[PDB]
């Protein structure tokens, strides 16, 4: 009997749906405790202490953790983040320099924060003219329905209560093009993969099994209502809210995954970590990540 902990975040992405079927319990044999979490920052620190075994964690709470030198790996890639998250500000902030002087709010390095600060730094905008809050996603939620934040940049559930009615400022896809790309990520600590290969072999298939049907024809997956309701349920958004949200990543196939997972990811960890260093935010970096990936469980 394996038991093992999987910390998982409120993203609306199409592996829900093997997550709300159970099939990685089923498939593997193991009693899976699916945990949610707030944000990466808090997983990194459940992975590092042995509470959690297999965890999902934006590019930037990877970089931090690879930094930290916590030994986990990525064994898979979630996806590719786009406007599913977004930064998302009170209506009477129409341009980016209307950000001087404002409360922001963000999990604190998060995509979103990375995002953010990538973000300011395109349109000449020094972080310290902000007030950079950090709040968890459902604190973020309640501070922006009494007006104690200007905005926030979020992801599901948070950017959907919040753009009800607010004003998108930027997002990730647009982020991205500037040059600061962001990733979701899974990851497994070392002496979990030593013990249980196939059990981390069985996580990896039944995520990837679950986009491919979204791959082949996005509006084909969408139209199921099992698809969508699933999506709905786990990360807490109307059914409605769904659709965007999906279309706001990009997934990859069988091949995709291992092509990122031999080199792309490393860079991604590379060039995340060191923009986090000019940013003040990790001390340390290194000009090598490979410690920190690998293909052999896709």
């Amino acid at each position: 009997m394996v038991n093992v902990t999987v910390a998982y975040q409120t993203s609306a992405e199409p592996a829900k749906v093997a997550q709300a079927d159970n099939t990685f319990a089923k498939e593997s044999g193991a009693t899976v405790d699916w945990r949610k979490f707030d944000s990466g920052a808090s997983i990194v620190r459940a992975l590092a202490s042995g509470d959690v075994q297999i965890g999902n964690l934006g590019s930037s709470p990877l970089a931090v953790a690879a930094s930290q030198q916590v030994p986990i790996e990525v064994f898979l890639l979630a996806s590719k983040l786009g406007n599913s998250e977004a930064l998302v500000v009170k209506k009477t902030i129409s341009k980016p320099e209307d950000l001087i002087g404002k409360r922001i709010a963000v999990p604190f390095i998060s995509t979103t924060h990375y995002s953010l600060l990538a973000a300011l730094k395109h349109w000449g905008i020094k972080p310290g003219q902000v007030e950079i809050v950090n709040l968890q996603p459902p604190a973020i939620i309640a501070a922006w329905q009494r007006g104690d934040i200007d905005g926030a940049y979020v992801w599901a559930p948070a950017v959907n209560a919040l753009e009800k009615d607010g004003k998108v400022l930027t997002d990730s896809e647009q982020v991205g093009q500037w040059g600061a790309p962001t990733l979701d990520v899974w990851v497994v600590r070392k002496d979990f993969a030593e013990k249980h290969p196939e059990v981390v072999k069985a996580f990896a298939k039944s995520a990837i099994d679950a986009q491919q049907p979204y791959i082949a024809n996005p509006d084909v997956w969408l139209k199921q209502p099992e698809n969508i309701s699933k999506l709905a349920r786990l990360s807490g958004v109307p059914e409605g809210d769904v659709p965007g949200l999906v279309k706001g990543n990009t997934y990859l196939t069988p091949q995709q995954q291992t092509a990122e997972l031999t080199g792309p990811v490393n860079k991604a960890i590379i060039d995340t970590a060191q923009f986090l260093k000019e940013q003040g935010k990790v001390p340390a970096v290194a000009n090598d990540y490979s410690q920190y990936v690998t293909s052999r469980f896709v």
